[PDB]
């Protein structure tokens, strides 16, 4: 099988998202006690870069940075690991960092519905039995698969948003799992193409009456109309506790390398307090 390619891997969405899920998988590991990795929407596992790309614009700009703040480190290394040659062949994307960083106690349960896809990702994790990989609706995976056994986990909720209604089968979503697993870690991502559309989703989370609920944000441009995604951010319920400070330390600075044109901001807020 051949690798996907994707025009967009590496972008600075990409380096937000993979930044965090790294930075709450060596935080879940300080404990020597197995948790899961659940991947709603695992993608195609890796993505060959170039034949060109928005990778040149995001982890271009930060893996071979000499000041990399230690809260990249992780991250940084899965990048290398895939990229012996010192030249940036292929992205990670989340099954992959969650495969490298997890420890062989640990399991992942990965969820990917495209056909193009989905042998890709299965391919990933032939040999590796930590791993279930099935083709099926992510949010459906929040119902089925909580709580884990192991009673530790981080669920990543990574959709396309390509149809607006995900806005929607997120909080949903996120509501069925933390039903079932109220302790669990869930990091969602979305992207900002209209601003009012992220405004609907992050009410409905806050009409779940869920608490402890972080907003991360970095933006490359202003809210436009009709210019595209200007921004994306990783909403996670139950950040382990010193997620917020590392991303107060590292994202000023994935900042100024990732928009060194200085347009956009980069927050870390509460939309619920705890
Ligand atoms: N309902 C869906 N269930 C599972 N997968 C889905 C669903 N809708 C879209 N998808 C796929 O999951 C991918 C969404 N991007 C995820 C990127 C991945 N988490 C990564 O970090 O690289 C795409 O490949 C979609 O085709």
């Amino acid at each position: 099988l051949s690798y996907r390619h994707s025009f967009h891997a590496g972008n600075h969405a990409d380096v937000l998202k993979h930044t965090v899920q790294s930075l709450i998988i060596e935080s879940l590991k300080e404990k020597d006690k197995p948790f899961l990795y659940l991947d709603t929407h695992a993608g195609a596992g890796r993505y060959q870069l170039g034949s060109t790309g928005k990778y040149l614009e995001g982890i271009a700009r930060i893996w071979q940075q000499d000041d990399l703040p230690a809260e990249l480190e992780a991250y940084i290394n899965v990048v290398k690991h895939f990229n012996r040659s010192g030249q940036l062949r292929y992205y990670p994307g989340s099954p992959l960092i969650a495969r490298q960083l997890l420890r062989e106690q640990d399991s992942l349960q990965l969820t990917e519905l495209h056909p193009s896809d989905y042998p890709l990702l299965r391919s990933e994790f032939q040999k590796d039995s930590r791993a279930r990989v099935e083709k099926a609706d992510g949010f459906q995976q929040l119902k089925a698969k909580l709580p884990p056994v192991s009673r530790r986990g981080l669920i990543l909720i990574d959709p396309p948003y390509e149809m607006k209604t995900d806005y929607q089968a997120v909080v949903s979503g996120i509501a069925e799992g933390y039903k079932r697993f109220a302790t669990g870690t869930y990091a969602l991502w979305y992207p900002v193409v209209l601003r009012q559309q992220i405004k609907r989703m992050i009410h409905d989370l806050e009409a779940t009456g869920i608490r402890k609920i972080l907003q991360i944000e970095l933006a490359v441009l202003p809210d436009s109309d009709r210019r595209g995604m200007t921004a994306s951010g990783m909403i996670v319920i139950n950040p382990p506790w010193k997620l917020e400070q590392q991303m107060n330390n590292v994202l000023p600075w994935l900042h100024s390398k990732l928009v060194p044109a200085g347009t956009g901001h980069a927050t870390v807020s509460w939309i619920v307090p705890e």
